[PDB]
């Protein structure tokens, strides 16, 4: 019952300011960084730019409204395919066997929720030791035709069929601050998020949630060598811990 | 008014050469696909992206030792990275489509795949986004992993969506009483029926080829609706057959 379920975020395996750019180096050494840790390990990673770009360019995550949504509906969601084959990729090179799962060609999505009714894939494919890779894509809705699931929420439900012991953000951040580090120099990094959040980004809501049955969630900076490495192996490194 | 249509790995790959696609013979396809002006969907193999490894682990025997997980894996990988650049090809004749890996969703239990699920299959296709499935490496609830082919694959949705045309794409002509590449002097049968495929049952047939692709193409049929085996290698022949045109090809009949 040790498990560590990670997300490898879109704003680090891709570059979000360039259209299905994917960063190779970036994911290779993040896997050779999960297969070292020796630990057990579930992975789902973000769209990136793989997604984000052609999805609010037609507004894909308000439904569907008119039939020229349909053919920018199946690019997406063959870049996140493709994207999560280069993920594989890397994951399989470390000697990480893993398969895509992609949601949209699994589940569907009813009122913001992903469902999944039939878990037995999914938890074949992890008894068989081949992890179960699930991302962001676009997804059959029960009542706006399609919608989009995030990584945040295949996680939620990986989270809730498998017990992790901890759960991973890998971002392109060091953790959640104040404002966005990026353009607020006068941002402060925030070390714990309990339900003091009733002082208030969102984030602390998304990890939260994947704090129940006393599990901690965490959220590192991938672009930092061996962070990630050295908090899978239980070493104090630089984060944001949600707890309680 | 559907037309469901196999694109057979020894057309979309080459089956000689292990993960090699043969993208413009794909690009001839999906246009003939486009000018037909048919409604179709497509289903696609495997080939030398699922065969070629499957061979050297056993994965037909099931999951017998440790060693075969890694390479289950990597013809999983290598058949959703084939089923992309099929996609990509569709996408680009202007035909939505998205890969469905059957590995993903479904399972298998005595060598038919189990489809406990329809509704997400079902919503693609009616949002007009084509589930394409393809051959692939499917958890067993037997024997751990399983492999299904494009065959089986065409099965569950000519079940599912009852297409009133059913067509076989591969690189033959037709079905032959052996195989032609062994056999010059092997001729071609025009028309499959039940009668035939028991005509067909032989001792080498059990201990094994013929009777097992004219099963596979009889499955398909029912009491009107035919099966089609054209040779995807012959440019405009797919094209000839979806607009209702004769062409060379062995049709099965009257199922089974
Ligand atoms: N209060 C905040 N603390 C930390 N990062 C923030 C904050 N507000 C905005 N951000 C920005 O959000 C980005 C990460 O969010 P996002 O990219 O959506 O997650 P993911 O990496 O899962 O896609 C960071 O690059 C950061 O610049
Ligand atoms: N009786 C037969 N008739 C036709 N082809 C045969 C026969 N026996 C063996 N074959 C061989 O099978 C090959 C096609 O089978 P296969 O690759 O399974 O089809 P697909 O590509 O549609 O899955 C042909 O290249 C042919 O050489
Ligand atoms: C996939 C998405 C969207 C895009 N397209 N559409 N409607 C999202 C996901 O999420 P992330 O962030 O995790 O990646
Ligand atoms: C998945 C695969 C591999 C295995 N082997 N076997 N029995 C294949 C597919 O199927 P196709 O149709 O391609 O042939």
């Amino acid at each position: 019952s040790h498990m560590i379920l990670i997300k490898l975020g879109g704003s680090v395996i891709t570059d979000k300011s360039e259209y299905h750019k994917f960063n190779k180096e970036t994911v290779s050494r993040l896997a050779d960084e999960i297969r070292r840790s020796g630990q057990d390990v579930m992975v789902v990673h973000g769209a990136g730019s793989f997604g984000h770009v052609i999805a609010k360019k037609y507004a894909i995550q308000d439904g569907h409204v008119d039939d020229g949504q349909i053919p920018a509906a199946a690019r997406i969601m063959c870049d996140t395919r493709e994207l999560s084959s280069m993920v594989v990729e890397e994951l399989l090179a470390q000697g990480i066997p893993a398969v895509s799962v992609a949601p949209g060609s699994c589940f569907v999505m009813e009122d913001g929720k992903l469902i999944v009714d039939n878990e037995e894939p999914i938890r074949r494919l992890a008894d068989l030791g081949i992890m179960p890779v699930m991302f962001g894509d676009v997804v059959p809705d029960r009542k706006k035709g399609f919608a989009a699931v995030s990584g945040d929420q295949c996680m939620e439900v990986l989270c809730r069929m498998f017990d992790p012991e901890k759960v991973v953000f890998v971002s392109d951040i060091d953790g959640l601050y104040t404002a966005d580090p990026k353009t607020d120099k006068k941002a402060r990094l925030i070390g714990e998020v309990t339900r003091k959040k009733l002082d208030e980004h969102s984030k602390m809501e998304a990890m939260l949630r994947m704090t129940d049955r006393n599990r901690r969630c965490y959220l590192v900076n991938g672009n930092a060598p061996n962070r990630l490495y050295s908090l899978l192996k239980g070493e104090t490194v630089t984060c944001t811990v949600a707890k309680g």
